[PDB]
């Protein structure tokens, strides 16, 4: 699996401060935009952009306050990303895009696609954000082999979430970074690909998003106002015509394979794929797979629809 970052480094201005951004493929092509969750960058999609960029043109920014992207004196709330993703949309002049997302990517997406559903002419997701009405619920399982991992992650976000104790792992030890994310991929990842992910958040400090967003799902309740955000969106995709394509792996994380499987019928016009082995960062054990079946699936959006 490839180690490099071999893009141009674009930078656009959104709301006074720069963000980083992939941008290749040809310029005139259908706009596919890769959105990343925490504690990523646009680097979780680097194998998986080259299947697409042959045939369609390619975005993947740095959300703000992580990759390359500037780091203003913000809490990193979900609407702060909402209102610089919002704001970084319009900045490319971007109309009519399709969506590839995971994790926080996906609520960001999905509640920009509800918003903007004109504009949005496919869905491709992967190990999304789903409302979370109790903890069982979280990383739910049937399947016994799985249960004792299930419980040891809500024990390990239960803590994220904990005063003080939530900031002493993920700000002072960088537990996002140097334990969640190789956790969650089922082959080791390199030293060097660790060192890609670790370089925005070298400095403690800079780790402010990585503790905000696990203490922005919508877990029991609370907080209120993504727990009402994510329902939104996620009736709305239930609903929604426009295609998508789910890739999910087994054990997966947020979504098992049960589940998977449940979505196929539950979201409409849905196709599935099946990464093999995987949990929660699946572009990271099989982006070949990921790359070549969104590729597959571009074409066929452009019907009903039309550039000129
Ligand atoms: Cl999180």
């Amino acid at each position: 699996i490839g180690t490099g970052f071999p893009f141009d480094p674009h930078y656009v201005e959104v709301l006074g401060e720069r963000m980083h951004y992939v941008d290749v493929g040809p310029r005139d092509g259908t706009p596919v935009l890769f959105l990343h969750g925490n504690p990523t960058s646009s680097y979780l999609w680097r194998n998986i952009i080259p299947h697409v960029a042959p045939s369609h043109r390619c975005i993947a920014p740095d959300l703000i306050g992580m990759g390359k992207s500037d780091k203003p004196d913000l809490d990193y709330f979900f609407d702060d990303h909402v209102r610089y993703l919002d704001a970084f949309i319009e900045a490319l002049g971007l109309e009519e895009v399709v969506l590839v997302i995971h994790d926080w990517g996906s609520a960001l997406g999905f509640h920009w696609a509800k918003r903007n559903p004109e504009r949005v002419k496919g869905i491709a997701c992967m190990e999304f954000i789903r409302p979370i009405p109790t903890w069982d619920e979280f990383h739910h399982t049937e399947v016994a082999e799985e249960q004792d991992h299930a419980e040891a992650a809500r024990e390990t976000f239960q803590a994220f979430r904990t005063a003080d104790v939530g900031r002493e792992l993920i700000i002072d030890q960088n537990a996002f970074i140097e334990r969640v994310l190789p956790g969650g991929v089922v082959r080791p990842l390199t030293e060097v690909e660790m060192d890609h992910y670790r370089e925005p958040f070298l400095k403690p400090v800079d780790r402010e998003p990585l503790w905000r967003f696990p203490n922005e799902l919508p877990i029991a309740g609370e907080p209120a106002n993504i727990v009402a955000l994510v329902e939104a969106y996620m009736n709305w995709l239930h609903q929604s015509p426009v295609p998508k394509l789910l890739f999910w792996g087994t054990p997966g994380a947020l979504i098992p394979p049960a589940e998977a499987a449940r979505l196929a019928e539950s979201l409409p016009n849905c196709k599935t794929v099946d990464i093999g082995p995987g949990l929660h960062y699946l572009q990271e054990d099989n982006p070949d797979l990921i790359g070549s079946e969104i590729a597959r699936w571009l074409p066929a959006l452009e019907h009903h629809h039309h550039h000129h």
